């Protein structure tokens, strides 16, 4: 039909005032996000400093753990409770939320709020990611550039929204393209067409990806060397932990989404008991943290640690179910922060443990459970969050590992087709949802 | 819609289990139509060379039987695309593209044949043309296939397994199974529309159609460039400069094949037997090329490695360019079955090997390496041309296994996309498409 052939002609011509001001987002987004992760470091640099000047008397130490973790908590769940509830918990649904039109941006509370919240929580040492934090302080961002330049029509709020999102995601975690794939797979509104333009996207996603180059060249995030290949007739192994991931995925997509409810109950709602809660968790995470720091933390720590065979299996189903626990408290708390990240970490020391199994297994197939280890790593994501396209090219950004890209997307969709075939759902569709619902009921 | 919405997003990422195990069948399929396609392609190129040697002394005699070689299997595909299926002609994105817009037919029972056998008379001739085309029409048409045979009903149905043919045509091409995938959410699907396309099971059709060609392809890639240098945060702005040539570059190469498109059919009119002749005179000039001057002709892939690896001089590069881009626009404009997305590639590289070279004896402070250059350079002429960025960044990736290269190789990618929209341009499926669609009423 005649209209499609005047689109066609028509294609890919974005307001060049989308364009400039993508450039804008990502900047701000990239200093801020820049800004955020080198605070939250500051803080456990501090933790550590008065660890040492009271290095002597253990209980008193196990003390100041607790309590300099504990204020710094109160100080994010009350910053929150009291000025921006909208940042609460991860972000993301949130931000989703707006693309939705859904969903107030209120940049001039939750920039703040955000910021000084997840610097509070994350530099205690509490269980949670920057993955969040970063997406909702950078489509702030790019609604507060809207305003402030008063661009007027549906593409510039969706569009600059949208590259606020990218470039939070890429400058986190250096990850330009999981930045602009987690936008078209997850972020954008999912059941309707929609005016983002993704040249905008990508614009935006690269000043953001500058600006953590300014201030963290030279050392990434995560380093686990180059690992071996993995054999066609291996393949079959890394179907059986996409299926493990793809059952477990839902079961801890309950529990996140229950844990919500039955820590509602220890504050009913109130500003008090729910900041007390909240440093109590955050009191145990900066206790946990020195008595047994892969317990506790974002969990960046153990993953090359993890990859490289370096735990014992004890070790690695301690720290694995002693994460599922300070995973749930820390996130379903309320607190600012999100739980992305901290499922690396889950899918991670999970595949490290099949590979040990298969390595002993199959002797023939010359394993190595590292690269079960990183086939795992985002095997969560594609389970629970289920976004496996942004999990696979995620952990590619980080490992550089593309010679497991066949492992990987098989591990990936092996999760989400058992999450689908058990009824689990996106978890940050039903966090939304639950948003939503509570909303007009 | 706020209870609407509460309840889509409840009920979101749910693929009917039908179409899940549909994907894997085309998928599967499809691989294996790839590989097929890629040794026939081979075999024939192969059989060519020996021909020379039987020749091998007697300069024109060989010089001739290298021309009819080519010439014969460039008409043979002509031929059969003229007379079976004149929508196998050309690339076969714009076509795939069409049928995802409902405008245009999967007419699989005779597009295979068609596409497969013209093509690998095209390509296996040694003319300058793509194997991207070729295998995504056939694996969308694949998908049309099993979609009829099974008779699944549903619009998601036929978007999807339409879908994952192509995604799976262009994975098992490359051996890049993301870039498979995204080239569908980029470029293929609906573009101006919501669409019912299960990513998941487009997954399920890339994953197994590169299994499979892994199980015949095994320890040898289409490009090794080995480990190349980094590039420091000053080297930066030197990508942005070259993705603005690209960005210029870009549209004035799409006008030449649009034109050329035209003034080709003037020589032919419409007529199956002028148009059958002139492929085979285009195809001998190929196959004559392949002998005399092979970095001219041919797919291009072998000379992107010793591009990228600084083994040209500059004044090769400059005459592999100008030749490539006029052999390129013979071969692709004449309508002849097979696309112009891998050609592009050489062409690229090229280019940014030039500017590579350049730009290191200008600045001998940076330490360069040309053939960081090169490689930003290569899906750049897609950013420019077809303007699909993140699916040459994500291919070139996957290709070249570079990743430190990523800042430079998007910075080039949006650069070109930038200048190629600002100067007028348009994405060049787009616009074969859209002529298409156009002279569908045209005659009315
Ligand atoms: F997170
Ligand atoms: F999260
Ligand atoms: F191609
Ligand atoms: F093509």
């Amino acid at each position: 039909r005649r209209q499609l052939i005047r689109q066609l002609l028509e294609r890919d011509k974005t307001p060049l005032a989308i364009l400039f001001m993508a450039a804008v987002v990502g900047t701000l987004v990239g200093l801020a996000a820049v800004a955020f992760d080198k605070g939250v470091a500051w803080l456990q640099n501090q933790r550590m400093g008065a660890l040492v000047h009271t290095a002597d008397n253990y209980p008193l130490l196990l003390t100041v753990a607790f309590l300099c973790s504990a204020v710094l908590a109160m100080f994010g769940y009350f910053l929150v409770r009291k000025y921006a509830p909208e940042a609460g918990g991860s972000g993301i649904p949130e931000i989703e939320g707006a693309l939705e039109d859904q969903r107030p941006v209120r940049w001039w509370r939750v920039l703040p709020v955000k910021f000084f919240g997840g610097l509070g929580t994350l530099g205690g040492g509490m269980v949670l990611g920057r993955a969040g934090p970063t997406v909702q302080i950078g489509g702030n961002i790019g609604r507060m550039v809207l305003d402030i330049f008063r661009l007027k029509g549906d593409e510039a709020r969706h569009t600059l929204l949208a590259t606020g999102a990218a470039a939070g995601l890429a400058a986190a975690f250096n990850a330009p393209l999981a930045g602009i794939l987690f936008i078209i797979e997850e972020m954008r509104p999912q059941f309707r067409y929609t005016l983002i333009s993704i040249k905008a996207v990508f614009i935006g996603v690269i000043m953001s990806t500058i600006m953590y180059r300014i201030f963290n060249h030279e050392v990434a995030l995560i380093d686990v060397g180059k690992l071996s290949d993995a054999p066609l007739n291996t393949l079959w192994l890394y179907l059986i932990l996409g299926i493990i991931f793809g059952i477990f995925g839902p079961i801890f997509n309950k529990w996140v989404l229950g844990m919500q409810d039955l820590l509602h109950r220890v504050h009913g709602g109130n500003i008090t008991k729910w900041v007390l809660m909240g440093g109590a968790i955050g009191g145990l995470c900066g206790l946990l943290g020195f008595v047994a720091p892969a317990t506790s933390g974002g969990g960046f720590n153990l993953i090359p640690i993890a990859t490289a065979g370096n735990f014992s299996m004890g070790m690695l189903v301690f720290i694995f179910v002693a994460r599922v626990i300070t995973t749930l408290l820390c996130f379903s708390s309320g607190a600012p922060g999100g739980i992305f990240a901290p499922m690396l970490a889950l899918g991670t020391v999970l595949g490290t443990a099949f590979g040990m199994v298969a390595v002993e297994l199959f002797p023939q197939y010359h394993l190595e459970a590292g690269t079960f280890a990183i086939a795992g790593m985002g095997a969560l994501l594609a389970a629970s969050i289920r976004a496996p396209l942004t999990g696979i090219i995620l952990v590619l950004e980080m490992t550089d590992n593309y010679q497991l890209i066949l492992p990987m997307i098989i591990t990936g969709l092996g999760a989400t087709l058992l999450a689908q075939f058990t009824g689990g759902k996106p978890l940050y569709s039903a966090i939304l949802a639950r948003t939503l619902a509570k909303q007009e009921a």
